[PDB]
């Protein structure tokens, strides 16, 4: 559906609290950087606010079901999504039809608190082959796109270990896979898409160390 850009000011509180978290939240992979390439700091291009009416209205009628089932709490996080399919996404929405099978806790939607680890998935699972252009996981040169989205944990499952599924258990809205001395990073998983909105696209490099 019809989908709107606004661009934010870096001037604007707004702007800056979402490169504030998108900056620190970076952290050293297990993979010493093969996914997503070797970084500290990201070069912050733009910051967009993306606006599309069917998607919110979807959005907005999951979280009053989600709320009925979690004692009136939609349990919402922002939290990081990175993918070679931000243009589906921010016209069509997050599709559980196009869930990563691959994951550790099954077919879902996978999000992170860690920018870092999304900025792995930005140009597929495990990088992929890279920046279209020069076939680069560690391209300094390529402008990157990541989300920062609104998302619907509602009652959330944890988990400490892989447990493949294919929706989140009965009474539980989320799964969340939490890092123990086990998992480096915490990930979020929704296996209905109406349960994330790509509130901000952020278009970015990452830095190569001076
Ligand atoms: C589902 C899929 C198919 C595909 N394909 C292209 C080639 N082909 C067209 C097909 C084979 C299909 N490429 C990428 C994805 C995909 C996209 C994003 C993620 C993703 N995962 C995350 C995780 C998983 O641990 C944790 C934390 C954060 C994230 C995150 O931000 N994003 C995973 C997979
Ligand atoms: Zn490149």
């Amino acid at each position: 559906s019809m989908t709107i850009l606004l661009d934010l000011a870096p001037e604007d509180k707004e702007y800056q609290s979402v490169e504030e978290e998108m900056q620190s939240t970076i952290r050293e992979h297990r993979d010493g950087g093969n996914a997503g390439g070797i970084f500290n700091r990201y070069n912050v291009i733009r910051i967009q606010k993306v606006v599309n009416k069917k998607l919110r209205e979807r959005f907005c009628h999951r979280q009053k079901e989600v709320s009925e089932e979690n004692h009136n709490h939609h349990n919402e996080r922002m939290l990081f999504h990175g993918s070679p399919f931000i243009n589906a996404i921010i016209h069509k929405g997050f599709d559980e039809r196009h869930a990563y099978i691959g994951g550790m806790f099954g077919a879902g939607i996978y999000f992170a608190e860690n920018s870092s680890k999304s900025n792995q998935y930005v140009y597929g699972i495990g990088g992929g082959t890279g920046c279209p252009t020069h076939k680069d996981r560690s391209c300094y040169i390529c402008h990157r796109q990541m989300l920062f989205c609104r998302v619907t944990l509602g009652k959330s499952f944890l988990q400490f270990s892989t447990i493949k599924m294919a929706h989140a258990p009965p009474g539980h809205h989320s799964v969340i896979g939490r890092p123990s001395v086990g998992l480096a990073y915490a990930e979020y998983v929704i296996y209905r898409g109406e349960q994330a909105y790509p509130e901000y696209l952020i278009t970015y490099q990452i830095m190569k160390p001076e």
